[PDB]
């Protein structure tokens, strides 16, 4: 299975179809879609685990990755039994995500902690815990707790598109770093981030 903190399965939430594609919710989607490019990981239909997932060398690593098609609310459909298949720990995951709590261009990896209200990982940390590292991708928030439903599901406009991918670019850099365990060189450098 997985090797100590060498992350070798990194996760997407999102939801499935062109409605949902350029959505906020759809953060961890589109850094795994552009790191599975970045490296020529296939990312193909995985019916077994409920998503979309691939295999490949990462830097002279062999990484996992993985996007659930469970609809974002039941990822853990996806991720709980894919990793337990696969004999990845938490210690071994990271879960890239949009995170309501930063600003879009403002990115972190953290290790551990709550779901901060997140549907995708409240469907996760009740199964394999918290230990697992995120890449929180700010997307900001709307203000009220009855408006998250409509951010997360809105298209963000051109300025934050922008500021978000810029983040999404930097943390795709800092990959290398996270397939050689090199964890708290990774969080100094992707914490540090800023868009301009």
């Amino acid at each position: 299975g997985s090797h100590m903190s060498n992350i070798s399965l990194i996760v997407g939430l999102g939801n499935p179809g062109s409605e949902y594609a350029q959505t906020r919710h759809n953060a961890g989607f589109w850094f795994v879609e552009q790191l599975a490019d970045k490296y020529g990981i296939t990312l193909k239909n995985d019916p077994k685990f409920h998503g979309i997932s691939g295999r490949g060398n990462i830097e002279g690593h062999d990484v996992r990755l993985l996007l659930p098609m469970t609809y974002m609310n039941r990822s853990g459909q996806s991720v709980v039994p894919f990793s337990k298949f696969y004999q990845i720990a938490p210690e071994a995951i990271l879960i890239a995500h949009d995170e309501l709590d930063m600003n879009p261009g403002v990115i972190r990896l953290k290790t551990g902690g709550g779901h901060g209200g997140h549907n995708g990982l409240r469907d996760i940390v009740p199964h394999i815990g918290p230990n697992f590292h995120r890449l929180r991708i700010g997307i900001g928030h709307p203000g009220s707790k009855e408006r998250v439903s409509g951010h997360v599901l809105g298209k963000a406009p051109s300025n934050e598109q922008s500021l978000m991918d810029g983040a999404i670019d930097h943390a795709l850099s800092k990959v290398k770093l996270l397939v050689q365990g090199q964890v708290p060189q990774a969080m100094n450098q992707i914490n540090a981030y800023k868009p301009a």
